[PDB]
């Protein structure tokens, strides 16, 4: 068949993988590249140097990270109904959601939105509130959320929401669009809520570590001030929340829009993402264990 340029709209439940990109775990890439060698889209040496394929990602999600909008680029032949037969390669749990086939010349994916699902007591005050799964969101606490993530929004340097094993570069300035904690919803006794951002150029563990400190201020292990504090030049050891309920929901970028896959999205994201997400929060309590964690830093 004919070799082309195409570009996959692509969604995945993180969980089991260590992350999209081979730097343990099979990756994502892993699994779609088996199922572009076994459809026969790309032949077997591509499979083994992708470079060969000119394969590009979009993002490279982090350890247990899903996606609702993952993009890749790569060169294909492109076979009959490929879109099906890419996926009757894949697990369940992850699906190629659109394709497209893009000019050789199609090279952008540095603006962002991103969700994190989380247990709401996430955000139960230490002391006057249960720890416990019965615990539910008041109204009052909310705002609070919303009143201390909006004020991530603008212009920031971001240089304590970031990692590294060299010395901290004092200077990372991002910019914030957006970002805002949903009403909870309940599933049989957990209540949940869907936190989501959308920025630029995040940096490594930045969202993570955006609401991790937000989390650390709403349960009273420190005080509001330590938000505006962070921003100054001085380190300060903010908390990292798990990857767990981290979600990559859209790439903002010839152009490319994926309007009409948006049904395929949000299905996939309720079938597929969510379900895991809080299914191992109530097998493995993953966010109970990590909020255990938050004594041993000094604020
Ligand atoms: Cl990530």
């Amino acid at each position: 068949p004919p070799k082309r340029k195409i570009v996959l709209l692509m969604a995945y439940s993180g969980k089991g993988y260590h992350g999209m990109q081979r730097n343990q775990f099979k990756t994502i890439e892993d699994d779609l590249v088996s199922a572009l060698v076994r459809s026969g889209c790309i032949p077997e040496n591509h499979g083994e140097d992708m470079r060969k394929m000119s394969f590009q990602r979009c993002a490279r999600t982090d350890k247990g990270v899903s996606a609702a909008g993952q993009v890749v680029s790569l060169k294909v032949w492109l076979i009959d109904d490929i879109l099906e037969k890419i996926n009757s390669h894949l697990p369940s749990h992850i699906r190629i959601l659109g394709l497209k086939r893009v000019t050789g010349g199609f090279n952008r994916c540095d603006a962002r939105t991103y969700c994190y699902l989380l247990p709401t007591f996430a955000f139960a005050h230490k002391d006057r509130d249960v720890q416990d799964e019965t615990y539910r969101l008041s109204a009052e606490t909310l705002q609070q959320v919303n009143r201390l993530l909006a004020c991530y929004k603008g212009t920031h340097n971001f240089h304590n929401f970031t990692s590294q094993k060299g010395p901290q570069d004092p200077s990372a300035c991002r910019y914030i669009l957006e970002m805002y904690c949903e009403e909870p919803f309940v599933r049989e006794g957990l209540e949940f809520a869907v936190i989501r951002v959308k920025g630029q150029s995040f940096m490594m563990h930045q969202i993570r570590k955006m609401v991790g400190l937000v989390v650390a201020i709403v349960k009273g292990y420190a005080p509001e001030s330590v938000l505006e504090r962070s921003w100054g030049t001085e380190k300060v050891d903010v908390p990292k929340a798990p990857g767990l309920g981290l979600v990559l929901e859209r790439v903002h970028f010839e152009p490319l829009d994926w309007a009409q896959e948006e049904g395929k999205v949000a299905a996939f994201k309720e079938e597929h993402i969510y379900p895991t997400i809080i299914g191992t929060e109530r097998d493995e309590r993953s966010m109970a264990q990590w909020l255990s964690t938050l004594p041993i830093h000094n604020f």
